[PDB]
């Protein structure tokens, strides 16, 4: 099945997911000089005060911190978006080395990791129905650079030992995802896709300009996770990112000058 190795990695995915070679694939490189300022963009509204985290799951490819999405409790709106998008999970993609790991790049620059906060458009009733729509998802993307520790990430880092292998999960209530955000909400935006199979072209990408800093030791702990299940030979969960895909017939807009 699909993964990030030599024989099942991003160069293979197109065989089971033909949309891998489609017209609005993610991630892309963000050419800062070509991304036009759009003064019609609104400020981003991130309303996470009432977020209810539930659980953290190692799904064999990343770990997802899941949220209660049965009511409007943590929502994204405004920016490029029409209407309301509810947070359902967040995860990360990261590298084996500090100099790679992000999916989006900025003038070809790779960050050490990238956080994806996944939201679905509440006009479509649930996540499953949202992913059958071209405007079904909004994914807020945040780069991580190695530097000082991010205090608000530490609870996530401390629980990883308990979900080392594929299929393990742990209670993860009362986590405040506001602690993962940078100061500025300046962003670039463009239409794309999930960066993992099924690679569906549902996503308004909103990619923050300001990275967050995490410590060396924080990202080190991400890299001790395993892709394999318990009882199977150890394959470290690192380099679970897809490289930049062709931009094709898309313009990236900037929210800021
Ligand atoms: C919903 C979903 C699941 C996995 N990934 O990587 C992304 S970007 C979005
Ligand atoms: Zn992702």
């Amino acid at each position: 099945h699909w993964g990030y190795g030599k024989h099942n990695g991003p160069e293979h995915w197109h065989k089971d997911f033909p949309i891998a070679k489609g017209e609005r694939q993610s991630p892309v490189d963000i050419d800062t000089h070509t991304a036009k300022y759009d003064p019609s963009l609104k400020p981003l509204s991130v309303s996470y005060d009432q977020a209810t985290s539930l659980r953290i799951l190692n799904n064999g490819h990343a770990f997802n911190v899941e949220f209660d999405d049965s009511q409007d409790k943590a929502v994204l709106k405004g920016g490029p978006l029409d209407g309301t998008y509810r947070l359902i999970q967040f995860h990360f993609h990261w590298g084996s080395l500090d100099g790679q790991g992000s999916e989006h790049t900025v003038d070809k620059k790779k960050y050490a990791a990238e956080l994806h906060l996944v939201h679905w458009n509440t006009k479509y009733g649930d996540f499953g129905k949202a992913v059958q729509q071209p405007d079904g998802l909004a994914v807020l993307g945040i780069f991580l650079k190695v530097g000082s520790a991010k205090p608000g990430l530490q609870k996530v880092v401390d629980v990883l030992d308990s979900i080392k292998t594929k299929g393990k999960s742990a209670d993860f209530t009362n986590f405040d995802p506001r602690g993962l955000l940078p100061e500025s909400l300046d962003y670039w935006t463009y239409p794309g896709s999930l960066t993992t199979p099924p690679l569906l072209e549902c996503v308004t990408w909103i990619v923050l300009k300001e990275p967050i800093s995490v410590s060396s030791e924080q990202v080190l702990k991400f890299r001790k996770l395993n892709f394999n299940g318990e009882g199977e030979p150890e394959e470290l969960m690192v380099d679970n990112w897809r490289p930049a895909q062709p931009l094709k017939n898309r313009q990236i807009k900037a929210s800021f000058k």
